[PDB]
């Protein structure tokens, strides 16, 4: 169903929180190897979050589910805004700018934290 299908993304989703919070503890600690791999991690977790959240708003469309979908362009909305700080994060990070990418970092925090309970709200709504 597509409820079960939005429980799949959440799932992905905290993956990339996971992720996240290891690589924000390698970045303070100055472990730049390993901050390369979770940045490579989450870009994957991050286009396949956006894959199910994009077949997600398809199918709440051909569904008829006026209300989902109204959520759910929202929510896919700052999805993007999240992806264009995380891509400059990932460019602070080959130009070696650690102010820039202390900056993203937080930014991205608080764009992670404002869209939650919008995302609570879709998992009612479907
Ligand atoms: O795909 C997602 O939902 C997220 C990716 C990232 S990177 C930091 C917070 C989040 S939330």
């Amino acid at each position: 169903s597509v409820k079960s299908e939005y429980a799949e993304a959440a799932a992905v989703g905290q993956e990339a929180v996971a992720v996240f919070n290891t690589m924000k503890a390698a970045f303070q600690n100055g472990d730049k190897e390993a901050v390369a791999q979770y940045l490579a991690r989450l870009a994957s977790l991050y286009t396949r979050h956006e894959e199910l959240l994009n077949r997600i708003l398809e199918k709440a469309r051909r569904e008829g589910n006026k209300e989902a979908v109204t959520l759910m362009n929202e929510f896919t909305a700052t999805f993007q805004t999240g992806k264009s700080i995380f891509n400059a994060m990932v460019a602070a990070f080959k130009n070696g700018d650690d102010d820039s990418f202390e900056s993203y970092l937080q930014a991205l925090e608080k764009v992670t934290a404002k869209g939650e309970t919008l995302a609570d709200q879709i998992a009612k709504a479907l």
